[PDB]
DNA sequence: GTCCCCCGCGTTTTAACCGCCAAGGGGATTACTCCCTAGTCTCCAGGCACGTGTCAGATATATACATCCAGGCCTTGTGTCGCGAAATTCATA
């Protein structure tokens, strides 16, 4: 595939899927316990690119064995929650060599990331 | 990677203990008595040895009841394409 993906997980959610044209990021609740992810922050790098901040709404949690996908506005996707988001003011993910993918919480604390590396 | 929670250290508490006091409870000892049972015999019947009858579970089968599985059926996302609504560009009165 050209692109290794390093795994790590210290809690409940993992990221399950990352587009390598950056039309989506795709994280999964691995465990068998809902995960409340209100206002956690997703940043994406795209190697030396400027990060790219999402922030989601206030109130939201995942439910256990869920999977909710964040789009891009250049992907074209319906928003629908709890199980598809749309992020209009992004075009897209990004692309590159070194795609990484950090699930940062409301606390700024990193809890799970993806790194998609290309030789 | 997460986090939290003993570890080490400094400050407050406070009783551990060595010492001194006394009582006395009873453990150990001794003199006294008493009686329980091993020992002896006598006698006898109760459990072992043996044998035999016969049914509880081995053996076997057939059957009703709990489980994997899917097909049928209803509700929902997809696709479509002729035409409305917008602009456009120019002929011409």
């Amino acid at each position: 595939s050209s692109f290794s993906q390093h795994a790590r997980t210290s809690g409940r959610v993992a990221v399950e899927e990352v587009d390598e044209e950056g039309k989506f990021v795709r994280l999964r609740n691995k465990s068998n316990e809902d995960q409340s992810m209100g206002n956690w922050q997703i940043k994406r790098q795209n190697g030396d690119d400027p990060l790219l901040t999402y922030r989601f709404p206030p109130k939201f949690t995942l439910k256990a064995g869920q999977v909710v996908t964040i789009w891009a506005a250049g992907a074209g996707a319906t928003h629908s929650p709890p199980t598809d988001l749309v992020w209009k003011a992004q075009n897209t993910w990004g692309c590159g060599n070194s795609l990484r993918t950090a699930l940062i919480n409301s606390t700024g604390e990193e809890v799970a990331m993806r790194k998609l590396v290309r030789s």
